């Protein structure tokens, strides 16, 4: 009954089930979790692996000896459980030194520090077997217009990512970078605010093949955008390296609800797309168990992430396999959308009188698209009414 | 007193001052304008030129003889006034045949018709001297998830733009394309919904140098995004070919208010950016005089577009020239943002102990950014309190 | 299998299935429906009744003889089908005379005309058996700040509704008024923009008992508000006289999707609330079949409205009847929420040392609310996974 | 030059300039301010007074002896500076015990504790001379639909406010309550989310005359609503007891920018309304100096709040005094909006053939409203171009 196994590739950040519940108006409601306990409890729930920021695993300001001790404890728990570490990232947002950003801070010495802190954790990530290194520039942005020249900031952002790309290639590391966009919060506006802006920025880097995107459900929905559409564009570009799954109720602060909460139909179409396209990376949950919950509610919330993915996977597969749905897809001409508009070429199109001079515009206009019947079949499948 | 002249390059679409006021809940409140009158009245207001959709100038379904007559009347008014036509575009959204899109309609014969209708108007645009050809795919999208496979739709969109690029290069035309993004309306979600998505898509075309963006103030604000930030990214990529200026009050239907209305401070920072960067293209207003207005209010609204641009231009220039502002920009380290993070290179950065091992993180963290003082100087300049 | 019958009280506006598909960017895609055909087709689908604006039934500017003919044809179709007319309303938004509003137009003669047009249709509504008369002030508002003094406009709005209340009581009519809020569109901002503002306004009328609200799913969601919460407040006040059911995908133009589309989980909690509270009025669909559809898609879309209500009704009933859910509701202390905080009174509360001086604040703080487990049980029931 | 004096009645919360800069993603960037220093520094800037939560002034868990010491220190600083305390409020949101609310927590013992904590601070507020007691129910709400029965929660909310009203009247206190709405954050949805919902709720309390609203600029804008319109409705109802001034850039997390930032034109129309209506209460700033700033930037930001109010006050007064604006107001028939629609009464309106049978609907429809000219005069005045 919708039981996850490690083969489903479900992963969780240490900072997710470990969120203590401190929000901008309230103190923590839960004690801190030891990373080792989190690994053990997630393994028992059926997770495949965990992810981390450097500062989740090694407390900021630790000596090199305490650092080695923290990593050894962690690696032992991974060995004991069989859990993997597919992705790692850098905390460039919590410490007050990053209050105006890391890679695009106005202060040059902070930008250099940001790069050195990142490079140190890339080495550790590689040692733990991570294949993707995520960058979320949560402090790269501004509250006011004159504080940040955005062209200069983009030069600095490109400079930082180019240097990281030079570092991994000169070390011979087999790791790729994924940029995680977010439109706002904690800065008034954040640079590279959507999947689109991130994809466009990647094409201006020196080695674009090393960089993709790590889109998050809730972040694109904070701009009112269609998350499955944005994922489709990322797949079309060959840039979907990783994904952050959660839920969000509309345009407001980043809620990070468990996956399946928030916009349920968008979650259905997302799963349909990921499974149809054969996305093979981790199904990573970046979520926060609400601060109303005790530790029992934390693990119930984490289990619900995986359960909802598996239910939606079943419903989307039943939808696509239903002969009546396949007939409706042809009724709505989805098959024609997949055929080239003009494989005969430009000159033949120009000479084709059935394309313009003799095109019956009123007869084509009268054809219904039959989209509402198709969408109700999708609703029936989602709700288990078929 | 803030009087425009043709040298300011202010342009208007025929469909703007010509909007009859029909909205989804109401009949037209104004009679149709003859395009010739619009050209004459705009010339008297100080405009530089006009833009058009094919169907604004030539009524849909006109014979080739009526078509020639409509163009000749138009060209005579241009000659009489000295007005230019810097941009043209295609109507691929009003006729019911385009109800599921033009370039990405599920029906293949509609997609071919869409291309032939576009190519016919590219010829006319070139004949009238237009340098930019805009494409707004307002019907390319969906209300429901199963109606549109977005990867196939993007293949079709790329196919269409590649064919248009092949057409202009084989004809030897000196015209470039600009894609105008919009997140939604009239479709539930529109493909390429923001500047970012459009910029990323352009990099996958066969001849990317032929294509840029035509961002619109209100459209990016319908996604809650920072319009000056998005323009900065378009300039950074070298893709700001044209711009649509207007006003918008937040996340709601596309209001198309006169420029300066809506988000006034965003308008200030936009003008500051366009003038600082030396944008040399048309300052094009895509706006709708509210349907409360008679024809006197139409021309008052059009005049206000240009007036507000010129006032904001003066205030932004005074801001940047103020020695106290220049001092505050250095206080906030905008000069340091423009300097390379690591021109000494990767190895020197790795060997630089002042970048990490000996970096005083508490002293850097205590430095204030002085952004609020800078922003209040900007406010004082905008309001004329300095 | 989820078949509606007239006993389910499903009703539709004539303007819904009759929407021809004209939007702000496109011509109609469907021919006009005769109101008589709409009544017949809806009766065959299982609807209970229809609603109308005056101008849906009697074309604007009809003579008194044509008017009588239109009503007689309509009444014959009602007699032939058994369909009821539970609600009627006035079109105070389509004609250009209403461009600045009806009840709050700046021009006094327009406000008087608006009242006379309304009163004429109240007489007809009563003759057809309507129990609720809806007012949607879609043109009452402004695009700019100086155009409308809102205190004066509210005086005029109160004056209009007071006069309507005097009219129905002096005629001895058994009809009540329902105000339908909407935050924006077609005006930049609309007066009484949410359920809350409407409820507050009603308390200042001379006869508040005659007035309630007609909330619409999509309208509250255009302000990012929680529609079931707003309905709960309307029920708590005893003011839910009527309801408009449809779907909406977030903060954007008013989509009027079929009910169940848009925010599916909000639709579930709405149905749960309406059925639990014993709301006995019409389940009215104010929706627009998308303009992609032909007439077959129109009736498929209307049928889907009713189907989705009935599926959600079944799932909500199963949720509330599940013993495991009843146990979880007690685990989350929903039973304690329903018990008075201080039925012992103020003085006993002040003397209760267990309420403050001896209250163990750390022990109460450690109690988990168990909300995530409860919400996953609700998800399982919605998806038919239990 | 726009210098505030105590006669302008500018007030600040202790928690505003005292905000240490901890946000959901970052540690504090500023040390804590002693309340006594804040009073002294604000007095030097020209403020009139300060406001406080109980927990701002007396650290949570203080003994009665430490409590007396904290109040005495505070009162001495008030005496030394001449600063007043016009408003006080309760912190019912920071401590983990309030994680599911205070007045509407599911746990009954928490609701009783919430009432006792409030009543204790009402006594202190009265002792310090406060005239208004604000309640912001920031934790009253839910992230999921089944967690909170909203009708029961509203019963509990009414019960709490009724008990507070009984307490102040039995003590003979001359203090009134103001409810501060907010739509979301930190809860997914907050009860009484807008001015409208709060106004409607007040009419169901046992002693409605004791309760009004404390609207906040940014909170109504988090729902995309027109803040001056909402203030106008609060004034129309006689319920504007207090106001929170700040700035907000659209629909996103609560930014609490300094007043004048965010939506500048809305700030202009707000000041125009408050001054025209003769609002005589405190001009209270609930803002957060961005965490980029050091203490010099904190006081620059606080000074900017007051400066921007005074500049906008001057521009709005010049607008209303300009003879050309007065002429334009009559051109747009603002004078007619203020005249009764039907002072002649219902029967005379029914008998008035010029109101319907002989009303020239086409001639009235052709009249322009001249709103765009009026709005450009308002723009010219705001920018100092007239
Ligand atoms: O970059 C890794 C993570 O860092 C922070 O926790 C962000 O809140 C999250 O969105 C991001 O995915
Ligand atoms: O593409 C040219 C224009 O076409 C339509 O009028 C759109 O509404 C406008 O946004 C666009 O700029
Ligand atoms: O008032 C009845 C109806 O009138 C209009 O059709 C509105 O768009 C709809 O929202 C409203 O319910
Ligand atoms: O109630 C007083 C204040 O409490 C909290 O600080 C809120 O964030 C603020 O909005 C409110 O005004
Ligand atoms: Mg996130
Ligand atoms: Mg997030
Ligand atoms: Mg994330
Ligand atoms: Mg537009
Ligand atoms: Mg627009
Ligand atoms: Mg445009
Ligand atoms: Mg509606
Ligand atoms: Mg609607
Ligand atoms: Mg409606
Ligand atoms: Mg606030
Ligand atoms: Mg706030
Ligand atoms: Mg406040």
């Amino acid at each position: 009954n919708y039981q996850p196994t490690p083969e489903d590739r479900f992963t969780f950040g240490l900072w997710t089930v470990g969120w203590q519940g401190r929000d901008p108006f309230g103190d923590a409601t839960r004690r801190a979790l030891d990373p080792v306990e989190s690994v053990r409890r997630l393994a028992e729930l059926g997770a495949h692996g965990v992810t981390f920021h450097d500062d989740d695993l090694i407390p900021f300001g630790s000596s090199d000896s305490e650092r080695e001790e923290h990593v050894k404890r962690f690696r032992q728990a991974l060995d004991d459980t069989g859990m993997k570490v597919p992705m790692a990232t850098t905390n460039l947002f919590t410490h007050p030194v990053f209050k105006d950003g890391g890679f695009t801070a106005n202060d040059r010495d902070v930008r250099r520090y940001a790069l050195r802190k990142t490079i140190r954790n890339i080495d550790l990530a590689v040692e733990l077997g991570a294949e993707t290194y995520v960058a979320w520039g949560g402090r790269e942005g501004a509250e006011s217009g004159g504080a940040k020249d955005v062209r200069d900031a983009l030069d600095r952002m490109k400079e930082a990512f180019d240097l990281l790309g030079e570092y991994v290639t000169s070390q011979g590391y087999d790791i790729r970078f994924a940029i995680e966009p977010k439109p706002n919060e904690p800065r008034g506006d954040i640079l590279l605010p959507t999947v689109g802006h991130a994809l466009a920025f990647i094409e201006r880097l020196e080695r674009p093949e090393l960089y993709g995107v790590n889109p998050e459900v809730g972040h694109e929905q904070m701009a009112g955008l269609n998350f499955p559409h944005g994922i489709a564009q990322a797949l079309w570009a060959g840039k979907l390296f990783h994904i952050d799954l959660n839920g969000q109720n509309g345009i407001k602060y980043d809620q990070d609800l468990r996956f399946g909460a928030g916009d349920l139909r968008a979650a259905f179409w997302l799963v349909d797309l990921l499974e149809s396209a054969g996305y093979s990376g981790p199904r990573h949950f970046d979520f926060k168990p609400p601060r109303t919950e005790d530790f029992d509610g934390v693990w119930a919330s984490a289990a619900g992430c995986m359960r909802n993915y598996l239910i939606l996977k079943e419903r989307a597969a039943a939808f696509r396999a239903d002969p009546e749905v396949q007939e409706a897809l042809r009724a709505s001409r989805l098959d024609e959308l997949a055929r080239p508009t003009a494989a005969d070429g430009l000159q033949a199109l120009l000479d084709d009188r059935s394309a313009f001079e003799e095109f019956d515009v009123d007869a084509a206009a009268a054809r219904g698209m039959a989209f509402e019947r198709l969408d109700q079949l999708a609703m029936d499948h989602l709700l288990g009414a078929r």
